[PDB]
């Protein structure tokens, strides 16, 4: 069933910094997420070039944005490469120990938080707006897994079976109470237009 | 007693755009109001090199920011050139030397509300965050006056005797009920250091 792991101490730290530093520009989290999703989609397109079959698990390459106001969650969904259990656990297949260190080191010298994505660590900006993040992922070489954390220094990984999702990754944001603006359709289009306007993949925003 | 005026049509339209356009990046109002005070100050500093009895109503050339959570107001005070009765009506109530027209056409052709200062009408960015605005002002050549407007197409002007200020202008923003972040010390410092760090007069954030 559920394994719990500790974050490496540096990811714990950075996670803490994002949760606790006063920084009004919280919206940059979306860009960061949209920008992990594109990269993920680049990787599967890349691999399929030489191996057509990698798209048996789905030929469609795209990003959906799914707000749900009852659940108070904003789900960012791609049909990219996905993550094996190992990737999930490996920070997130991100180079996070070094990326974090450099990053905090750049934050000494006049970097502000929005540059997070420059360090391979954009993903953790989800915590600018989210109290808990669930990540569902399917990679072609592996089962479907749910990773999850409310920060606090730990994560869980369990296998996930309720709806097979084909191939790719769902990052579910359970929003903090004072951050429900990011479920508003005009708030979300405004963001995508302002930070993600030209991106190599179709972005669909679901309606309620 | 109290005189009531109509905004010149275009200004009425523009104030309507500021109030009604969906636009999340409201924090720039502070930048525009500060930069307005600084032009005021430049002016009195300039005028006073050829006539120094003009500083007779106050030598300090500074900007104050006074939040007040009871009244729900943020007030920007400068000890600048002030306005006469006439300057209030023309400068606040009519196109005057502003690029109102070019600003409104610009937003038609892709520009955005943050670029408002580029057109000399950035004072109306007050209406991003305020439901009502009162300007108390005092020029070396005139009485002290209160101008006021909750938009809806008109403004008032009366003499203001409760409270002589020497020389300059206070802009008091009665903040919308959901715009009270701009009363927070931490929020105010963030904004000034982001948009106003190079202003060339002391900017004092008063404490509550
Ligand atoms: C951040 N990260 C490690 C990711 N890896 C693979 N697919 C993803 N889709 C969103 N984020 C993804
Ligand atoms: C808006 N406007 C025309 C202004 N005129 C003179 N002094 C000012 N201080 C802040 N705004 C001012």
């Amino acid at each position: 069933e559920v394994e719990t792991f500790a974050f490496q101490a540096e990811i714990a730290q950075l996670m803490s910094l994002i949760i606790n530093t006063f920084y009004s520009n919280k919206e940059i989290f979306l860009r960061e997420l949209i920008s992990n999703s594109s990269d993920a989609l680049d990787k599967i397109r890349y691999e399929s070039l030489t191996d057509p079959s990698k798209l048996d698990s789905g030929k469609e390459l795209h990003i959906n944005l799914i707000p749900n106001k009852q659940d108070r969650t904003l789900t960012i969904v791609d049909t990219g490469i996905g993550m094996t259990k190992a990737d999930l656990i490996n920070n997130l297949g991100t180079i996070a120990k070094s990326g974090t260190k450099a990053f905090m080191e750049a934050l000494q010298a006049g970097a502000d938080i929005s540059m997070i994505g420059q360090f391979g660590v954009g993903f953790y900006s989800a915590y600018l707006v989210a109290e808990k993040v669930t990540v569902i992922t399917k990679h072609n070489d592996d089962e479907q897994y749910a990773w999850e954390s409310s920060a606090g220094g730990s994560f869980t990984v369990r296998t996930d079976t309720g709806e097979p999702m084909g191939r790719g990754t769902k990052v579910i944001l359970h929003l903090k109470e004072d951050q429900t603006e990011y479920l508003e359709e005009r708030r979300i289009k405004e963001i995508v237009k302002k930070h993600s306007q030209f991106i190599g993949y179709p972005i669909t925003l679901f309606v309620e």
